[PDB]
């Protein structure tokens, strides 16, 4: 699939046919510097945003720490936070997806930062939306 360049931010779009086991997505972009203190980066189904599998959420706040959740039919599971900042705001990432049949696995910048274990079927989920504090170059496939 080809990938989307420069979509404005807040950005959702299709994932051709689907999460599969091996699919890596790349998201580049740039935290902004001072425009607010959260940004996500999310996997679900359809465009609604009630049902999100994966819900990577870095925020700028209380020293940093990003949040891994699943929301099911509108309602938010048990946060996974992992207390490491791995993001610097007015900086440049590279960040990678990578589906495994068990889990998601989160490379930020080259480097495997967080494992996030499947709540719900991932080859269901379709669809990739970002909010938040960040400009974006690029989501690739
Ligand atoms: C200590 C503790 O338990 N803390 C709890 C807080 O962390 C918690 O805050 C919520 O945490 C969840 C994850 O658990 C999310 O980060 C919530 O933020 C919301 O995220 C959604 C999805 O990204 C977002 O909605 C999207 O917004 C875009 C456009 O920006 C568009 O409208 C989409 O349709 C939509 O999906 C939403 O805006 C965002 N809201 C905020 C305020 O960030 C986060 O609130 C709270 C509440 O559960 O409980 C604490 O106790």
């Amino acid at each position: 699939q080809a990938p989307y360049l420069s979509p404005a931010v807040p950005f959702s779009g299709t994932i051709q046919g689907g999460l599969q086991d091996g699919l890596q997505i790349t998201v580049n972009g740039t935290v902004l510097s001072s425009s607010g203190t959260r940004f996500a980066v999310n996997f679900q189904t359809g465009f609604s945003g009630n049902d999100i599998a994966f819900h990577f959420n870095p925020r700028f706040e209380d020293g940093g720490y990003v949040v891994c959740n699943t929301r099911q039919n509108g309602s938010w599971g048990p946060e996974e936070r992992k207390t490491h900042m791995p993001f610097q705001k007015g900086m440049p990432f590279d960040l990678c997806f990578l589906v495994q049949s068990s889990d998601f696995k989160v490379m930020v910048n080259g480097i495997l930062f967080v494992q996030y274990f499947h709540r719900v079927p991932f080859h269901r989920v379709d669809t990739i939306s970002v909010n938040g504090s960040v400009q974006l170059s690029y989501i690739s496939f």
